């Protein structure tokens, strides 16, 4: 592909370990991002430090756009490497710039943002409509859903953490436990182990 | 003052249409193939749960292109209902027609972009406050928000605004009796007075 080629031949290109921090929130924007290879957690966190993942990306993706369009602007989100990472950056200034010479970078961009957006409303109406007892319901339920969950003699079956469904849906580890456990109890899963076990 | 010669170019190859208050513009679930813009007026952004209980996702204006989201992969669907909230004045231009004009001139696609941008912090900050914010913060948060804004008001004790307990309710993601609850405590707490859809915010 020519035109990201030539796009991540004005970037600089850096490895970031599992981890570590690529953009913190209150920082002045003045930079993109995009993942060569790798994926990161954009993150939100409340005054006790409590997190949510707001998103996943993966290689392919851009990071910190959203002040690119009207200066003055502090980076959203936190953004963490959750494998280790290549990341290209460059400034705003540099790719308005690429923008002008050929302008179907900025429609790759836009892409992604428009993505971002049904995702986050998808987010909302959780939010809104689910509590949190249902939140990690539906997580599970999502999880085991997924290519990856495999195969059980009662239902499907797939390995998280508490700790990663407590980031996924803005809680601690110890509650996701009480709540697996009255998950448990209501014959909805099975938690045996540091795998679970979803059903139907 | 506020329109400008590349919006005029852009609007002029649209279909430009004026819808009257309480009219839906856009359906959920109907194939994106078209973009819009509100040349006057503003509208709701609305989602809905398997029960028909309704969540604004956001208010958009005179200014702001709605229906934006199917125009970078082809076969999607519309993410959300989009209502008018006065009467209206809005643009729709084809997906195809709109390509082309990015083509013409880049700057349209930066216009629109940018508003994608300014929704996305907007909706990111809202999972925020649905996390992490009590039910009366957010309402507390809903009615700063409302009076800091032109289409707002002044007064004696500081800014008044319009907005019944449904609309709040629907904004911050609870019942209006729960909403008119809080207004009360909020006016307790010497917060607010509340007479009603209008409200003076100190
Ligand atoms: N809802 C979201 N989904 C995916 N990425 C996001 C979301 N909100 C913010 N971000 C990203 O995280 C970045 C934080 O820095 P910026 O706000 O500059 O740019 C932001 C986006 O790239
Ligand atoms: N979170 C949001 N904030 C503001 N506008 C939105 C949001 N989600 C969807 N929309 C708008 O609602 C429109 C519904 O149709 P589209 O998905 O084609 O385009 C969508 C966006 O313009
Ligand atoms: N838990 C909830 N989450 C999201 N929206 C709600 C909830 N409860 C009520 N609403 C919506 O917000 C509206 C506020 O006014 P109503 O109670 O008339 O109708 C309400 C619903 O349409």
């Amino acid at each position: 592909d020519p035109t990201l080629e030539w796009f991540l031949s004005h970037c600089h290109i850096h490895k970031y370990p599992s981890k570590s921090t690529l953009i913190h929130q209150g920082e002045k924007a003045e930079t993109l991002y995009y993942i060569v290879k790798g994926s990161v957690a954009v993150l939100i966190k409340d005054e006790e430090g409590k997190e949510m993942i707001l998103s996943y990306l993966n290689q392919g993706d851009f990071i910190g756009e959203l002040g690119l369009f009207e200066e003055g602007q502090e980076r959203s989100a936190w953004v963490r490497a959750k494998t280790a990472c290549e990341v290209a950056e460059i400034s705003y200034k540099k790719f308005r710039q690429l923008i002008q010479v050929n302008p179907d970078i900025l429609m790759r961009l836009s892409a992604q943002m428009a993505r971002r957006l049904q995702v986050t409303s998808e987010k909302v109406g959780n939010l809104a409509f689910l509590d949190l007892t249902g939140r990690i319901a539906q997580t599970l339920l999502n999880l085991a859903k997924q290519p990856d969950a495999m195969t059980h003699p009662d239902g499907m079956q797939i390995k998280i953490t508490r700790q990663e469904i407590g980031q996924i849906v803005g809680c601690s580890r110890e509650t996701v436990g009480r709540i697996l456990k009255m998950l448990e109890d209501q014959n909805l899963i099975s938690a045996h182990g540091k795998t679970i076990v979803v059903y139907g």
